[PDB]
């Protein structure tokens, strides 16, 4: 039937890319002007390079940064890239689980803290939200105020990073242990069961959304989320913010699909999985966005304040909607504290396959001096520590605006387009992707159809360097919930997050023709032939040519 292939394929592609990532990026580049790039990113290089690493992984059957060796030994810095996106990536994306973490241990008592706003901590300019239009120039919602108050306690500018909060550098830790002690003792992401670990995302996003929809604001909301503005279509950070989310969601130009692909048989149809995957993995998001912004149409029209300025249009928009829709519901903490654990689960077994993905690219990278054992074992602490201590500096004071730099430009932005414009570049114009077909259809038994071809050829390509150029023509500069102007260090510091995995392309390129020896015609042929990509005798394959 169809239930036991959706049971194969299990339920992984969910993640905090769906219910964290995507509703603010939406919140934030207006309402329905997200959706139309969304798409067409998603139908024109999300699921074509999604599947093209998964192809790619599972013709070479080799890693991240191998697999290229084979397809092409120039261009090979792709892995090196995605090595140093994940990297940033796994610096940046614990501090997520760390706010989870401390607010699911905040749930943990009576009243919930966010519910009213009477406590230490509340600016005396807070009112309730249903008094604000129930009955002093500003009033303040009790949720954001806990928000920037007591979780972030938001400082001015990242020029002034405050002292350290020691509450979420616990948490901080706490979740990195969590880490380091599941993969130094081989522990699956999945913990016991897989059917708890999959089929409780969906309950507890159902019920979320069966109580938004609810919301006697809900209508306004959703009007707002599906009707676009073509105003911001003109903006071109609107397309980047969406080309990356379909990137980020799914999880490419990281190397951790390619390493995906190679557990694959040869002879397997990884082309429905791919599709069934990705939209599996979009119709989360989407389904979910009417969840998210259902409370905000509610939420918007309690205060009696617009929606588009209701809440924050950065990162903690789910901090402050989803907190949000619990209050509304019986037994607020228990939906409370299981939205949190739900939240930290879902993020832990995507930091568990990154973390763990780059460890095993980096063991590989060095071998005979992080051979397995003692060596390992010290290895697994020395990327967790180091990358502990680097997520120290988003757990200050002023900690939510280097949050805001990395996530917009570590591993998303023009980071993310300048890996998949060249992953799609090698493969369709220098590889072939005429040839690629030949071995798909040797690997899946049916040649498909024109659609993956010509999106690796032209339409990424086209996209990436549109977006890509159309970014720098009408520069705006990174800002954090579009009041708040960066100093140019900070963009500057932001770029160098953002260039330093970018230049590993062009970088090795410049050492792999330096390393050949000969006249430099004969180095640059000899660097761009295939080294054999299919070399397996465990199932049929067919030779290359
Ligand atoms: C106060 O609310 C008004 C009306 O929504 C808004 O125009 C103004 O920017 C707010 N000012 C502050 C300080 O939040
Ligand atoms: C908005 C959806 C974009 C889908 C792109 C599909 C490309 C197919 C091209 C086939 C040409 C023969
Ligand atoms: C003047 C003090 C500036 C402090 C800004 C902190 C930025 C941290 C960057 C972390 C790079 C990995
Ligand atoms: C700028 C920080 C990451 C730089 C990575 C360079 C990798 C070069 C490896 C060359 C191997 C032949
Ligand atoms: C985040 C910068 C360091 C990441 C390591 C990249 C790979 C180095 C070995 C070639
Ligand atoms: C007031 C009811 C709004 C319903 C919106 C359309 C249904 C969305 C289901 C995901
Ligand atoms: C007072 C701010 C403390 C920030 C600590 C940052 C540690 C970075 C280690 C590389
Ligand atoms: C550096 C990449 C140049 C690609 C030129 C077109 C393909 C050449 C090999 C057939
Ligand atoms: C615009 C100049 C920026 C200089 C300070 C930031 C550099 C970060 C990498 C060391
Ligand atoms: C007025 C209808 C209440 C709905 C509560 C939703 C709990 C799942
Ligand atoms: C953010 C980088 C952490 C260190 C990774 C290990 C380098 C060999
Ligand atoms: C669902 C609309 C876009 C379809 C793209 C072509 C798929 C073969
Ligand atoms: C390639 C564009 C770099 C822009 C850096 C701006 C620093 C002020
Ligand atoms: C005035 C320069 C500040 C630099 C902060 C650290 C950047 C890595
Ligand atoms: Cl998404």
């Amino acid at each position: 039937s169809k239930i036991d292939f959706v049971l194969s394929v299990a339920g992984g592609f969910v993640g905090l890319g769906n219910v964290w990532r995507f509703p603010y990026l939406c919140y934030k580049n207006g309402g329905g002007a997200f959706l139309i790039p969304y798409f067409i990113f998603l139908f024109g290089s999300g699921l074509p390079v999604f599947f093209l690493e998964i192809i790619i992984g599972q013709y070479t059957s080799e890693g991240g940064i191998t697999c290229w060796e084979k397809i092409c030994p120039l261009f090979s810095g792709i892995g090196y890239a995605s090595v140093v996106i994940v990297s940033l990536l796994n610096v940046y994306y614990i501090v997520i689980l760390a706010w989870a973490t401390y607010y699911l241990f905040q749930s943990f008592q009576k009243e919930l803290p966010w519910a009213h706003c009477n406590h230490s901590w509340n600016t005396p300019h807070c009112m309730e939200d249903t008094m604000r239009k129930n009955k002093s120039t500003n009033f303040t919602s009790p949720v954001i105020e806990f928000w920037e108050r007591n979780v972030l306690s938001l400082s001015p500018g990242i020029d002034h990073p405050g002292s350290l909060k020691w509450d979420l550098a616990l948490c901080l830790l706490l979740v990195w242990l969590v880490c380091f002690f599941c993969i130094w003792k081989g522990v699956r992401s999945t913990g016991k069961v897989v059917y708890f670990t999959a089929t409780f995302p969906f309950a507890m996003l159902l019920v979320l959304l069966v109580r938004g929809l609810t919301l006697p604001g809900a209508g306004a909301g959703i009007k707002f989320y599906l009707y676009p503005d073509i105003t911001r279509l003109e903006d071109p950070q609107v397309w980047i913010d969406a080309g990356t989310q379909i990137f980020f969601s799914y999880a490419i130009c990281l190397g951790a699909m390619t390493s995906l692909g190679s557990y694959n048989k040869y002879k397997y149809n990884s082309y429905r999985d791919c599709m069934l995957l990705g939209c599996l993995n979009s119709g989360t998001s989407f389904v979910s966005g009417f969840a998210i912004f259902s409370i905000l149409g509610f939420m918007a029209q309690e205060q009696g304040v617009d929606i588009a300025d209701v809440a924050e249009s950065g990162p903690g928009l789910a901090f402050i909607a989803y907190p949000k829709a619990v209050t509304m519901m019986p037994l607020p903490t228990f939906w409370s504290i299981l939205f949190f654990i739900m939240l930290l689960l879902l993020g832990l077994d995507s930091q568990f396959v990154e973390v763990e993905g780059q460890i095993t690219s980096l063991v590989d990278l060095y071998p005979s001096f992080l051979r397995k054992g003692y060596r390992r074992e010290i290895f697994i602490a020395f990327v967790c520590s180091i990358s502990y201590l680097l997520g120290l500096t988003m757990v200050t004071e002023g900690g939510m605006y280097v949050f805001q730099l990395f996530d917009y430009y570590a591993a998303s932005g023009v980071c993310l387009l300048w890996v998949a414009f060249f992953e799609c570049f090698v493969i369709a114009w220098i590889y072939g992707g005429d040839n690629l077909y030949d071995g798909i259809e040797d690997m899946i038994g049916y040649r498909p159809g024109p659609w993956m071809k010509y999106s690796w050829a032209v339409i990424t390509p086209v996209l990436c360097v549109g977006c890509f150029i159309f970014s720098l023509v009408k520069y705006v500069p990174l800002t954090y919930n579009k009041t708040y102007v960066y100093p140019n260090w900070a963009i500057g510091l932001g770029w160098s997050l953002a260039l330093s995995s970018m230049l590993c392309v062009p970088l090795v390129i410049v050492i792999r023709l330096c390393q050949t020896e000969g006249p430099f015609l004969v180095r640059v042929k000899y660097l761009l032939t295939p080294r054999e990509p299919n070399r397996w005798a465990v199932e049929r394959e067919g030779a290359t040519p």
